[PDB]
Order: structure tokens, then sequence, then C-alpha cells
């Protein structure tokens, strides 16, 4: 999310009140990106594809073994 | 305070008792005064005013050194 910050009067040095110029205003942004290159991976099958695994469990995220 | 003075009989010269006229009655007064002219001294501040002295003592009247 874009952000904007403005300093308060108590934080302005006395010198700037004579110069009458404010400083330290800050803004932030995130730039998008276009797409330049793409790489694809195809596959071809000739004979009868082999039967797939018949597991119906919901795939677990990671191994439980950890110490 | 206004003052009034009246002489006594013993102090009246014999001649006035024949002339039958009294003298030497005295009165005093103090007159007030109007205001005619006024002079002012202003001041302006631009930057942050400097911090004042932080003395909390009751201001002394006059220097003790005297011989």
């Amino acid at each position: 999310d874009p952000t904007i910050i403005i300093p308060k009067r108590a934080n302005i040095p006395t010198n700037d009140l004579a110069a009458r110029i404010l400083r330290d205003v800050k803004v932030e942004l995130v730039y998008n990106n276009s797409l330049h290159y793409v790489k694809i991976r195809a596959s071809v099958v000739l004979d009868r594809p082999a039967g797939q695994s018949t597991n119906a469990q919901t795939p677990m995220s990671s191994s439980a073994v950890g110490v």
C-alpha cells in the first residue's frame, strides 16, 4: 500500500521556520512489471499412458519427522 | 486629605474686633489630573523565542553590600 508521512511542527528545526521551507516529506511506492520472456515445457505420448496412482488422500504438506 | 483651620478668639487682634472682620482662615486642596498623551512600546517575535531563565526564587529587593 502506498504510504505518505508528514512531520509535525515540533520536529521542525528553528532554522527552517526562518527559511520558511519544509523538509523530510517521505513517500513510498512499488512498481509493477511487464512480461518479457516465457519458457514452456511440452510432452507427447505415443503408447497407452501408464495407469496413475489411485491415492485419494488429501496431499500432506510436509514430513512430520523433525526435531 | 483636605484640611481646614480656624483661628481662636485669643489670637484675633483687638483692631479686628472693632472692624468686626475675621481673617487668616486657611484651606488646602489637591487637584486631580486628566490624561493627555500616551506612549507604547510593542515587540514582535518571528522565530522560536529563547527559553527563559528558570529561577524560582522570590526576587530580592536590593544588593546587601553597603557600607
